């Protein structure tokens, strides 16, 4: 058979764990959450990068949905509940094809009957609102990892994409990273600068993982994971989720973007600026500068380079649909994951370390959050502590 009959095989027994997907937030953007007008049990490839059809074809198993919502508006709690109810109702809608998963016995346990294994996944600190008893909600209401910043810092850690702030994480992010410790959170380090990975890493008696992130060494960009990190995966049991966003992934598109953003500059807008006139501006670069576009080859290009130096056992995939309005050819919506598959058979990967790259490292490290959350829950009680008193007025 093709490599891409193969790589359907292979999935069949072992799909994919993605670590995230934006659905709510594209739901709550596109529709505010009025589910009938964007069903997921039709086909949503006019609006969307997902369905339930597309889900099935492209071979995943279970789904991190993220939970994410802005830091740069009010309510940020509030809005983290509204996603977390919609990933509720979508569970309760589509109970033929979606099973709610809060542990690692859920997930084999969702895989086994056939149905897609539904987790949550908050992105970024604010959604806690610098309140521990807040993270514990978050936990108890369903979420399984909390991403530490999105793209700016916050009071506790600094972002990739933001300038340096606490110097990774403050004495409250230790606290915070404790924590998640305790109650069986994963730690993840996508989106937080290098500094905020080495002190989550050093503070964190857990896995970790990176939700969505791809390789620094293969393409510069902050978002990215750097060798000396990667490098400390073995050690710490954690795993990084490779990426499919272009402009993380495709240096051509790196280079693009940070031209695209130098344009904006120059006609006097904010590089982030989307009024029509800034626009109308980005519109004519584009004109004169068509948008490179990623390929499969690209992402697996990833892939090996993270497979040498974190290795096999400490990788997954984390495609980031309905996060990012562009993808990689072959890669263009939740169906894409097998000709990635096929691509890394072609290069001489095995089925057992597909099988680790889809399914096992990832119910691994959640078995393992679990596992450590046992012993810290039976030592100690939940922390108290607040970010006055640990980091200061
Ligand atoms: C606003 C909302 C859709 C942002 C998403 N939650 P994201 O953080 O999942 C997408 C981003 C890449 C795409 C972009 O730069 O917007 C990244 O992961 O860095
Ligand atoms: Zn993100
Ligand atoms: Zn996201």
């Amino acid at each position: 058979m093709t490599s891409l009959e193969k790589a359907r095989e292979l999935l069949r027994e072992f799909p994919v764990v993605d670590g995230h997907n934006d659905l709510p937030w594209a739901l709550r953007e596109q529709v505010r959450y009025d589910l009938d007008a964007r069903d997921i049990a039709a086909d949503q490839s006019a609006h969307l990068h997902t369905d339930l059809a597309r889900l099935r074809s492209g071979g995943v198993g279970a789904q991190y949905w993220s939970v994410y919502v802005r830091s740069d508006l009010p309510g940020a709690v509030t809005a983290t509940l509204e996603q977390i109810d919609c990933v509720r109702r979508l569970i309760d809608r589509h109970p033929g094809e979606l099973r709610a998963a809060l542990t690692a016995a859920d997930m084999e346990a969702a895989r086994a009957e056939g149905r897609i294994a539904s987790l949550m996944g908050a992105e970024g600190g604010h959604s806690i609102d610098n309140s521990l008893a807040t993270l514990r909600a978050l936990y108890a209401l369903g979420v399984r990892y909390m991403t530490l910043t999105h793209n700016d810092n916050n009071a506790w850690a600094d972002s990739a994409t933001d300038e340096p702030g606490v110097g990774g994480l403050s004495a409250f992010g230790r606290e915070v990273v404790r924590e998640m410790n305790r109650e069986g959170m994963l730690v993840d380090l996508s989106h937080v600068a290098a500094t905020t990975m080495r002190d989550a890493l050093d503070t964190s008696t857990a896995p970790v993982i990176f939700s969505h992130s791809s390789s620094r060494a293969v393409c510069d960009h902050p978002r990215n994971i750097p060798d000396d990190v990667l490098e400390r995966l073995s050690a710490n049991g954690g795993m990084a989720m490779v990426t499919f966003v272009p402009k993380f992934v495709l240096q051509a598109a790196v280079d693009w973007t940070a031209e695209a953003d130098d344009n904006m500059r120059a006609h006097g807008f904010h590089h982030l600026d989307s009024s029509p006139e800034a626009m109308k501006v980005h519109a004519a670069f584009e004109e004169r500068v068509p948008r490179p576009v990623a390929t499969v080859s690209t992402v697996a290009d990833h892939l090996d380079h993270m497979r040498e130096v974190a290795g096999v056992d400490h990788l997954g995939i984390g495609g980031d649909y309905d996060g990012t309005p562009f993808t990689p050819d072959g890669l263009g919506d939740v169906s894409g994951y097998p000709n990635l598959i096929a691509e890394l058979l072609d290069r001489g990967w095995s089925q057992s370390d597909l099988a680790k790259l889809t399914w096992k490292n990832a119910v691994r490290v959640l078995d393992a959050a679990e596992d450590v959350s046992r012993g810290l829950r039976a030592a100690r009680g939940p922390s108290n502590a607040t970010i006055e008193q640990l980091d200061g007025t």
